[PDB]
């Protein structure tokens, strides 16, 4: 668990009391209304998969050889409409005590979150 | 919308990747699998409510009126599993040019996500 739910609700809280401050501002309750209407049923984590250095699975991915020829994270938008984000696994000097310390990346990370209302897999 | 959903997101995969880093240092794939089937199905936003300072919504609130009072915000876990944050809203200098100065608070924001697998609303 690392209580993962917990920590993302309250990050999430922390993002939106920013976003409902700046619509306040207006003196307008209608448009709170309409950012709480766009919100509602969104968020879910539809899967959390991890891939090796080559881009491999537990072929290839494209993507996620991408991600990892970039080092950064990857963000892409496709579809039930969701989001997908590839995060390449740093091999931190804790990490390369098994894991030989000439790859800058031990793998990769995929998270997807539903940007469908309603949808959670 | 404010890109809430990518902004959430991205705060989730930093929390999601801070978790895996620490499951990596086993180098036991099996605990990596039972924290992604616990991830799953989860964190979709069920509900975003305003309440006013005196802990009605747009009788008064109970809990909201004791987050009011606490100044602080109340994490409270009910029920489908969920999670409610009430978080009190700041009367802050911006804001004191509407909302008389005296009032530490000018209401409060209720915030639910899903615990439960699969349900979104
Ligand atoms: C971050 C600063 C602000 C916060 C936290 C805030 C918060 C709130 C909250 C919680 C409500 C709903 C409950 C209630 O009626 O008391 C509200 C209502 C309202 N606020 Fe603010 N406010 C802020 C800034 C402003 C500003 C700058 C204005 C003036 C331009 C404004 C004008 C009003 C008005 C007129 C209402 C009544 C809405 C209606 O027609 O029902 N607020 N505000
Ligand atoms: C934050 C530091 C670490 C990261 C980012 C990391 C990341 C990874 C990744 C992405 C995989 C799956 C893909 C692959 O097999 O290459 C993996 C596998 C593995 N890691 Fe790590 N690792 C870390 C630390 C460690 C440590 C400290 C150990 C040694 C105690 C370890 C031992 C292994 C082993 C043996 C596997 C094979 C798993 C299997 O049996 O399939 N890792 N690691």
């Amino acid at each position: 668990i690392m209580d993962l739910q917990t920590r993302n609700t309250r990050g999430l809280s922390t993002l939106v009391v920013r976003d409902i401050g700046e619509l306040m501002m207006a003196g307008d309750m209608a448009v709170i209304e309409r950012y709480v209407a766009d919100v509602r049923g969104k968020g879910a984590v539809l899967d959390l998969r991890i891939y090796d250095a080559a881009g491999r699975p537990a072929a290839p991915d494209g993507e996620v050889q991408a991600a990892l020829t970039s080092g950064a994270t990857a963000e892409k938008r496709h579809k039930r409409h969701v989001l997908s984000f590839i995060v390449p696994l740093a091999n931190e000097v804790r990490c390369q005590s098994c894991h030989e310390q000439g790859a800058r990346f031990n793998g990769a990370m995929l998270l997807t979150t539903s940007l469908e209302e309603g949808y959670a897999g």
